[PDB]
RNA sequence: GGCAGAUCUGAGCCUGGGAGCUCUCUGCC
């Protein structure tokens, strides 16, 4: 999963 | 025991730019 943080996309698990 | 939302990060930090450490509020079966 996927999550956007502070300017970027992140990956966390799926 | 399992899937997913918040969002200008809802939010601390780094041995950061990493399927990283972390942290809060809630749903569905």
């Amino acid at each position: 999963r996927v999550r956007t943080r502070k300017g970027r996309r992140i990956r966390i698990x799926p």
